[PDB]
């Protein structure tokens, strides 16, 4: 049976989780702003899209201890990056971006008491800080000392004076995991149980919202039907999300179905309620809040050229052309035995930006979501991988 796929010591499938064969890559694109100055008088920003810069991936699953008689595995799975010159656009430790500053918009953001905000402009205006600011791809992806929040950490220790978009990410895991093996069902294979002790999220308003659904989306259950819609639970993304069938497709020799991230997802529905903080209000469709678990800095997840959003928020910036075939979410899982043999996860880094009366350093801006960067984190089989899978299936 095909049973044979369970996490237990010894089976082909648990090797294949445990070291995962498949080369992964991400690759980062980023949005330089051309006028800064006339944005801040108010104007439209405009783009340009830089990239890639690829990253091939190193991924390894740690302190792995079976439990509940077989049934569940606890593990972390380890994450880091390394750089491919040859696959990418340019050198990330020399090109530059212009782009919001977002230690200041933090800093701001998580000021709430007048004296605390009188500070923070009082170091803005002595240190002739900036709303658009300029580093190389390297500062900006893995981290730079930041004036501001280096004065702020000697007052605050607690805060770090160092800032990036990925800083901290490469060689560590996004927490503690506990999966459910397919021992007790095989629908129940690699299924999240816990994340961080935890069974459900804190950080949303509804119930269903909170849910910790499906898997951490490297691998599904065998046996899958056209007809089921597949959860996956992308911790960075901040909750669960499903994928739907779109059509049947071959990859390497092995059959696949094609099922990509729906509308829905992020559209302004009843199901997507509990997902707008500020008491059910929600800023519009193909959009997300993530500031409750981005430790209140003002970001805000899209999908790259806000693809599946309202018109309204490709027209706020000039230079955001979406299209499906460049910006969608697509997974070609093979239905026998519920591996991924070619992926496409791409998601986009927003900051909400408007006109503070307390901040000169904004002038008149907009109120907008503001595009930074978007990735896309890939996966094909290899030859000798396949070989070994045609076997199977
Ligand atoms: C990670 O995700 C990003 C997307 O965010 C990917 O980057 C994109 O890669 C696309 C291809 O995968 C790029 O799209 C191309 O852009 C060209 C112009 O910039 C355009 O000329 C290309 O069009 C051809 O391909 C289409 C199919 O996609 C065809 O329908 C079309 O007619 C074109 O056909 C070619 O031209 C003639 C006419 O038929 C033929 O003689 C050729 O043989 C045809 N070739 C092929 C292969 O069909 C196409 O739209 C896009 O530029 C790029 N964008 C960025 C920002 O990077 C990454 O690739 C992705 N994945 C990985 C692993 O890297
Ligand atoms: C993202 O956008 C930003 C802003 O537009 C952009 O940054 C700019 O990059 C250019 C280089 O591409 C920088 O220009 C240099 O500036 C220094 C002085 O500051 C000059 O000495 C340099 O002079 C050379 O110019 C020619 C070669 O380029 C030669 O003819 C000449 O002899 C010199 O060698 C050069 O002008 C500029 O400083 C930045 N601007 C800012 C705000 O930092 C960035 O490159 C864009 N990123 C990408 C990847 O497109
Ligand atoms: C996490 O997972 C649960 C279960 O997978 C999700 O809840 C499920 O949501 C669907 C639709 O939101 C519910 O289905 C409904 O069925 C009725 C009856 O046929 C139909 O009228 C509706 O149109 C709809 O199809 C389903 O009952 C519900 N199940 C449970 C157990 O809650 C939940 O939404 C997911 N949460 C996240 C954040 O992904
Ligand atoms: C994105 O989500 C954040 C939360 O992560 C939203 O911020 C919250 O905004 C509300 C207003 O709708 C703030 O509530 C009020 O705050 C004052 C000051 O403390 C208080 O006296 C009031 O009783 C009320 O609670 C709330 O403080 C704030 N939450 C946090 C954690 O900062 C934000 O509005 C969202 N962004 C967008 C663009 O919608
Ligand atoms: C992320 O960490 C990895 C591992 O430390 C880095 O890759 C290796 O480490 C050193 C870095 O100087 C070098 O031996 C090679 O670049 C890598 N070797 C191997 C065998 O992987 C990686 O460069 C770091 N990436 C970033 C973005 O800093
Ligand atoms: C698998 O095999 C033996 C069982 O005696 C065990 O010592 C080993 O540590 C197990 N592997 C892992 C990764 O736990
Ligand atoms: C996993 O699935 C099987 C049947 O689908 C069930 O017996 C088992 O209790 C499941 N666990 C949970 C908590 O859903
Ligand atoms: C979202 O939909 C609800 C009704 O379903 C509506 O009250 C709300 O204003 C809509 N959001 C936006 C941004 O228009």
């Amino acid at each position: 049976i095909e049973k044979k796929i369970v996490l237990r010591n010894g089976t082909e499938a648990f090797d294949s989780w445990e070291k995962p064969p498949l080369p992964v890559y991400t690759q980062f694109y980023f949005f330089n702003v051309t006028n800064p100055e006339e944005i801040l008088r108010g104007e439209t920003p405009r783009v340009e899209e830089v990239g890639p810069y690829t990253y091939r991936e190193l991924r390894n699953k740690a302190n792995i201890q079976f439990g509940d008689n077989g049934t569940t595995i606890s593990a972390v799975s380890n994450k880091a990056y390394v750089f491919e010159r040859d696959q990418s656009v340019g050198d990330p430790k020399i090109d530059l971006i212009r782009t919001l500053n977002i230690p200041v918009l933090t800093v701001i953001e998580w000021s709430q008491v007048h004296f605390l905000r009188e500070i923070i402009e009082a170091m803005l205006k002595a240190y002739q800080q900036k709303l658009f600011v300029t580093h190389t791809v390297d500062e900006l992806l893995w981290g730079y000392k930041d004036e501001i929040l280096s004065l702020i950490h000697v007052f605050r220790p607690d805060i770090s004076p160092y800032f990036g978009l990925f800083y901290e990410k490469n060689g560590t895991n996004d927490g503690d995991y506990v999966f459910l093996t397919g021992e007790d069902s095989y629908l129940n294979f690699t299924k999240i149980v816990e994340w961080n002790g935890k069974t459900s999220l804190d950080w949303w308003i509804t119930d269903k919202c909170n849910m910790i659904n499906g898997t951490d989306g490297d691998s599904f259950h065998p046996l899958i039907t056209k007809d089921e819609v597949l959860y996956v639970f992308p911790s960075d993304f901040c909750r669960s999300v499903y994928i739907t069938f779109s059509d049947y497709e071959s990859v390497q020799g092995l059959p696949a179905f094609r099922y990509k991230v729906p509308a829905e997802i992020l559209a302004n529905t009843s199901d997507n309620a509990g997902f707008c903080i500020p008491e059910g209000n929600c800023l519009g469709s193909g959009v997300l809040n993530v500031s409750i678990c981005k430790n209140g800095a003002p970001i805000i997840m899209s999908f790259p050229h806000f693809y599946q959003a309202d018109e309204r928020f490709v027209s706020a910036i000039e230079g955001m052309h979406p299209n499906q075939e460049d910006h969608e979410t697509f997974v070609d899982i093979n239905p026998l035995t519920g591996i991924i043999l070619k992926a496409a996860k791409r998601f986009q880094i927003n900051i909400y930006v408007k006109k503070l009366d307390d901040f000169v350093e904004t002038g008149d801006i907009r109120t907008m979501v503001f595009p930074v960067m978007y990735l896309n984190e890939s996966v094909h089989i290899d030859k000798e991988t396949a070989s070994r899978l045609k076997s199977m299936i």
